[PDB]
């Protein structure tokens, strides 16, 4: 397998990073959303739904009706629209938020709808607000990126393990991640994401894939037709607690050899705190505006690391890359 | 202010760390919970509302109903009871659970409440669910840790700043730790607990503290009117959350020199992996299995270390005390 779709001096330092740590059980952690694909799942999900009349106000659970909608002007509030004003509210809000919204459908239901958004091939339109205007924009479902597609195997080859720390819920992510149509062939039990009780609807029990694979009963196949419900389990697995999950779910000491990210304050723990000395820092640069914040961040680090005598390593092994030199 | 509430071999230890770490910068987390002070304050609290009739499985948010109450043909489940049956669901279950129990009240309310429980000072009655058969037992309120008090000040006096991560609510925690009648002294900033998104009745106006301190204009006064919701706010402080909390709130690189805990799956991973290298574990020996427990993990925890070519720093400067020690 090689790094075909990817620039040259970046496949270079990637190709460099997989012969120093081929077999010597490595490990690799990527970010999902607009990091291993393009676009994201659940920004593109809720609003496909949203549209097919799958997911409507009223089925929302009550737990998730944490402000009043807005529908001034005879106008209904659209669940799009109102992620967007939690998402002002604050991240911490929004976030949980965008993986609960999904409660009440069951694993093969939703497995049936993400399927559907990734065959789409088409914008989703949606409505927001921008201030007190109704607006428009259309959302691009998901495009898996060749390239990582050529390093998440390049990496299974090289005996180097693939594990995904994701902030959008973990059995939307594994549905594309673990499935071998999108090409991925992540292990399901590696991919780790926001996680909620699953319920079982004729005995009541509550589990989570987590709670199965810490005790080493893990069966995909058995859980497909429990029903997400929105309680959170944690660490939920954005901002320091990428780091907590690596910590949790892979290892207490040993640090990645890869962290891939996109998002500076959600990816950033993870890359700053996680990767090892001589690890890289992947970067899928998708918007100019985090670009100069991450940058921003490798300069402060590195000073806060000298300043406290560690070794100066991040700023160290950053391949870069824009979406469209992997697609 | 003197260590008088000590055994003297561990305050010499500890006097000799606060003079090598005298207003250098330096900072110190507490577990608080049979740390601070000896018993547990949500699960004594719990009880006591139920036994007053303030909080019941009637005024109980319909977001935390996960499971079906089990009522016997002439009595009825309490609270405590339901709750020891979520935590053999997982400790992921209960450890929200019995933070968020506390929703649908005021800041000031339950400060009442706490400063009652505090006075309180007697055994409150509880029943629960041994296998299927009712049992009774009895619970005891928090009990101040004299030796805790003066090291927490002593800190202070040596500009040595003091936090408390805690897996008990933040707000129910500041009530305790902040409050200078109970002679901790701890900024109520520097407290760092579970947070729920707090409500203005009023305007539906939805905040935290944590929010309000990250932004830079925090007044715990400003707050006693909202109303505790259960919505979850992250990261949640317990397991690698602690940690997680050290990076997010307090510094990412630099690291505590004194870390107190007394369960060792919950305060392991900042006992573990926050401590810095010459810092003290500071460890509250409260049940004969714990101990047995944290010094599996120091074993371990050390050889992995070592693995990883890591300095070996889980074995040092263990300070060991009993409840009875500290009184
Ligand atoms: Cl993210
Ligand atoms: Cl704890
Ligand atoms: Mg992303
Ligand atoms: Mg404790």
């Amino acid at each position: 397998t090689e790094l075909e779709h990817w620039p040259a001096p970046a496949a270079r330092q990637l190709n460099a990073l997989i012969e120093a740590n081929a077999n010597k059980g490595a490990y690799a952690v990527f970010d999902m959303d607009n990091t291993s694909y393009r676009y994201d799942l659940e920004e593109s999900l809720l609003p496909y739904l949203e549209m097919k009349g799958v997911l409507t106000r009223d089925r929302l659970d009550p737990s998730l009706k944490l402000i009043p909608f807005k529908d001034q002007a005879g106008h209904k509030e659209s669940l799009f629209s109102y992620y967007y004003r939690l998402c002002e509210i604050d991240d911490m809000v929004c976030y949980p938020w965008v993986a609960q919204v999904f409660s009440g459908f069951t694993l093969r239901e939703l497995k049936g709808y993400v399927d559907e958004l990734m065959a789409y091939g088409k914008p989703i339109p949606a409505t927001y607000y921008d201030g007190d205007k109704l607006a428009t924009l259309d959302v691009e479902p998901p495009r898996v990126f060749s390239g990582q597609r050529e390093l998440y195997n390049k990496l299974m080859e090289n005996g180097i393990e693939v594990y995904v720390i994701s902030a959008a819920h973990e059995e939307l992510v594994r549905m594309v991640a673990a499935d071998p149509r999108y090409g991925y062939n992540a292990k399901p039990e590696n991919v780790i994401g926001v996680t909620t009780l699953l319920k079982n609807r004729k005995t009541g029990e509550l589990t989570t894939a987590r709670k199965q694979i810490a005790e080493g009963k893990y069966d995909p196949k058995a859980n497909l037709d429990l029903e997400v419900t929105p309680y959170l389990w944690t660490p939920a697995t954005w901002m320091a607690g990428k780091q907590a999950a690596i910590l949790t779910y892979i290892d207490r000491w040993k640090r990645p050899i890869l962290v891939a990210g996109d998002t500076p304050d959600s990816d950033g723990y993870m890359l700053f705190n996680g990767t090892a000395e001589n690890g890289v820092h992947l970067w899928v640069n998708r918007k100019a505006k985090y670009m100069e914040q991450i940058n921003g961040m490798i300069k402060q680090h590195s000073a806060a690391q000298a300043k406290a005598g560690l070794p100066v390593t991040a700023d160290r092994n950053w391949v870069i890359v824009t979406p469209e030199q992997i697609q």
